[PDB]
């Protein structure tokens, strides 16, 4: 799984 | 699964 | 599954 | 499944 927070 | 938050 | 939040 | 929120 991958999470990306900007 | 992948999540992307901008 | 994939989620995209702008 | 995929979700897209603009």
């Amino acid at each position: 799984h991958s999470s990306n927070n900007f």
